[PDB]
């Protein structure tokens, strides 16, 4: 058993492995981050990461924010997190509901006055919120 | 032991989840689906999958079939499934030897009448039987 | 239990699978080879495989160096080995400190005379010793 288990971990480190090193995934902590390298709006990623077991991708430390940033710089886009605003303007959500607790607004943000309810993350990992229409690169959280 | 099994099942869908998005893979069931691209006749197909652990694919029921489908129409090709003509015409075995129980051949087919043991997928799904040496899409299931 | 692990085992050999259906890496034994295609110098390579939880990769039987080999050979570069010579010239030792065992020079290397302090693999799966600035192809054992 304790060498049954073993070897299923080495295989598991091993196909995690591969993927890592061949850049079609982001290994922080317990949560992995990958794209299909798509520009596509709000729902259209929602669906797409559900689709493939995960959720479009949120934040909740600075190194994971980070994370998602490298992935936005590589692709030269800026992604749709896995948030939305409330019905207060100003106050955002997870998708569970819970309240964001991790931000990392760009300075000023967010000023869409409830008119932007989605958010964007830039290139430089800073956070806008914005209209939940445009063409974002889809980013998973696993 | 319960923690290390929950984290070796969260691995596990991280891994599978990552093929999914990038379109690597596709899971239907227990079973998944998977294409190097290439295009070779029926024995080479069948070396190839068994290569990287798996078998040259077949569908068993409408899902599987239209999940095969699917990645034909991806790669606009025809794609030689895992089963070939019995002695008698019209009559097709899976490769284990047993009869071949769901079937979903174009109307008319199969009528090589014994000339055309294996068999081909349109991109629409439905089933041809045709000769084995054909250039066709690789796809295996594992 | 057994039912769970083999489910657990069942999935593994599946992304194994599509991973060495595409070519992303190749199995021996309990040895996982594989490379991002890009061509660095040696002490950048050891970053990039432990950044991805693996190591250099270093063969250590015959079937392991063909298959590093058969890496070369697909893209037409040589490859840096997980090894670096002694302070007596012409003994080589794995990163770990133990002396190399088995070997695969071409006829009259190591000759470096100490100056090529790395060890490169020649698309014949041969070995050569080599300084350690070149630009190489990165391959990485998980
Ligand atoms: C996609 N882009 C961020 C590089 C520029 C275009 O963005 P946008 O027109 O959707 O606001
Ligand atoms: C490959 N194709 C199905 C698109 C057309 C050619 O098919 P075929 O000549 O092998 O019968
Ligand atoms: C890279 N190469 C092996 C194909 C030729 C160049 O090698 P080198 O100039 O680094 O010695
Ligand atoms: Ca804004
Ligand atoms: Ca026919
Ligand atoms: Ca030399
Ligand atoms: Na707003
Ligand atoms: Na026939
Ligand atoms: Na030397």
């Amino acid at each position: 058993l304790q060498t049954e288990l073993y070897e299923i971990k080495h295989q598991i480190l091993q196909t995690m492995g591969v993927l890592s090193l061949q850049g079609s995934m982001l290994s922080v902590g317990d949560k992995v981050f990958s794209t299909n390298g798509q520009s596509v709006n709000f729902d259209t990623i929602k669906e797409m990461c559900t689709r493939a077991g995960g959720n479009i991708a949120v934040p909740r430390t600075p190194e994971e924010n980070e994370a998602i940033a490298s992935i936005a710089k590589k692709y030269n886009n800026y992604v749709y997190l896995g948030m939305i605003e409330d019905q207060t303007p100003g106050d955002f959500h997870y998708l569970d509901g819970a309240s964001v607790s991790y931000t990392n607004w760009y300075p000023g943000e967010p000023r869409g006055q409830g008119k932007e309810k989605c958010v964007e993350m830039y290139t430089d990992g800073t956070w806008n919120d914005r209209g939940c229409l445009q063409y974002r690169l889809a980013v998973c959280e696993f």
